[PDB]
């Protein structure tokens, strides 16, 4: 399917998405760089829960146009806002991973959360991913000049090397996820516009902390969930400091798990969601 | 192009499907899991024949609707069903390979003949294919379920490994398949939606025994083809069978070809469609 | 997005297209048998530099509608007259690479120049690459007698071995191309309708020295560009000719480059693409 949220001169804004089962709905917002069909090994578990299971792919990714302009969270949070209105979706799950824990945190900041019955926050972004004066906690700005160099340099390798890291492949390569299921990941990037390679590296780093204070004055079931071993989000910048600023979320370590842990740790990510949506 | 075969909750399932050349309309309904393009082999002959040559892409397939709903003979019958009317082809040479042939026959029992010029069956499906205390000629059921569980339990690795069987590789591999064209094949397959790699189980161990009777019934031409190495759908569980069952079927089978003999044997399969269309 | 060129029978002919920025409009036309992502080392800079940046996908290749008819360059610059006339793009500079610069002559042949503002032909065909009689300066039949039947034969392992002559890969892997790179050149290769591999190749071999006469009447900012070490298009074979014949035009030979120049000396296109524009 294909939902409007834009124009980019003469064309229309398009984001693919797809729309299964039947019962509440739950919405799963993938990472960089792959689409919505990440999330296989969790929507064939919500599905069979009994939940209506809703993906789609952002701007720039998967089958939704590859545009040029707005790789920002303020427009990502718009295009969930336009999903969710031409849906009419009601007492939504809201799921995240990896970016699209941005499009949560930033979506209720600015539309709000009367559509949203729960949020769910794996390998989370937030609160503040770069060192800053009043940001002590960051990793410094030199990582992600270095990123949006390889990435702007050659997105073809580049990709490659972000998904050793990704996975944790010298640990898991073989054991937790496939030659075969790489390749997969690799060949669904490279689809994605090629601008949208670098364009999101200053989005990944915006400021979430006042989006993180609406999600928590929201007071809705809340879940932080996030590997121990997340070369990508170190978990002592990101979901180590989201549940200290959020104590009243439900949280979760999963033990040696990588950033790609839905693929990894399908098990434990989809016994964390089972029991958070069951609530 | 595409055409509208129903819903999915908010989404229309859309086919994609070609139609190129003029003449007599043959449509050709591809195997799993590929897409009409995999008859590349066959439908530029029938085009350099004079025939209007139709493909599309069986829902959740190539760049058809990657549904999770209705994986089932039924469904995908009154797919092509939708097709047939939609373009409203008269005097049709319906042509299917390995999964398509289970649509020529349920469409054929549950619609009629009345479009349909002929009938062929490429790599067939027929009779019914899992062993049951009625049907002691089939495969043991384990066999589907260790499918089943592979596809599902990893579909980038999986089809790697069907295909390696579908084109008989240790044989073929660099004779009579590229490992480039093999790369192609897996390109196409990951393509499809996820949960199709394991959903499509079941359909293919439909019985399909009434819908021969109503096959065998309609005394349109038919011609049945298989190989006589295929270790995918083996050829005394299938066509033996099916040729049994229709005697007055045209009967072909293709010394030394695997399953995958659209490629690897082109010539063959393109000199019995030649003479079979030219009847 | 997609604008409407024709009809193959049923269905409408669809090409891909992607219009970003603002300012004058740049129409980029690729080359076989990539789409318009390939062109991204030059559309950044052009993005960068102010101008509005236009690419779409020829029929048959990237995005657009998977055709069996038409693959001849009257049809070729009918598709880029409509998407032109659909746009309504005025003061327009055209860039083609390789089969992109057949478009460009052709259309100025058959519809004049008065939407163009200038016109730039990088790695040209013009001005007739095959040898005839009146033609002596050309290439042998038997080449593209060789290339039409190994890219019919079997088009996954062509693209293969095209891309290591595109790119003189003994020369430029891992030193002015990636592995990765090359790997996405093939994925997108494939992607190409099944007979689009091979029906380009009568028109690669079209006379275009007509078309040139039409060109250097019009009198418009010219630009012509090409590899000293182009394998694919020898350079005495078109380029000198082509600057032979249109004297008025820039010109530009890049030493040591090869045919895929766009990727492994983006430096030197974008270099010469950004003075030229700039006048």
């Amino acid at each position: 399917g294909y939902i409007t949220v834009g124009n980019e001169n003469s064309t229309p804004i398009e984001l693919y998405y797809e729309d299964q089962g039947s019962g509440q709905p739950v919405v799963l917002i993938h990472g960089y760089p792959l689409d919505g069909h990440s999330w296989e090994r969790q929507t064939r578990e919500l599905l069979a829960q009994g939940y209506r299971v809703i993906t789609y792919d952002r701007r720039g990714f998967g089958g939704s146009s590859k545009v040029n302009t707005g790789y920002d969270y303020d427009t990502f949070a718009a295009d969930l806002h336009t999903v969710l209105e031409t849906l009419d979706l009601r007492d939504v799950v809201l799921v995240g991973f990896s970016m699209g824990t941005g499009e949560l945190a930033r979506y209720v900041a600015r539309y709000g959360h009367e559509r949203v019955a729960k949020l769910a926050f794996l390998a989370s972004l937030e609160p503040f991913l770069v060192q800053r004066d009043d940001n002590p906690e960051g990793v410094p700005q030199e990582v992600f000049d270095g990123i949006e160099a390889a990435a702007k340099g050659d997105r073809f390798a580049w990709f490659t090397d972000f998904y050793k890291n990704f996975y944790n492949l010298d640990e898991n390569l073989g054991s937790r996820i496939s030659e075969q299921a790489v390749t997969g990941s690799w060949n669904v990037a490279i689809g994605s516009a090629p601008v949208a390679a670098y364009a999101v590296v200053p989005a990944w780093i915006e400021d979430f902390r006042s989006d993180v204070e609406a999600v928590r004055a929201a007071g809705k079931p809340t879940l932080i969930l996030h590997g121990t071993k997340d070369n990508i989000l170190p978990i002592d910048a990101t979901a180590r400091r989201f549940h200290q600023a959020v104590p009243e979320a439900d949280y979760v370590e999963v033990e040696g798990a990588p950033h790609g842990l839905l693929w990894t740790h399908a098990d434990e990510v989809n016994a964390a969601l089972k029991t958070f949506l069951a609530k």
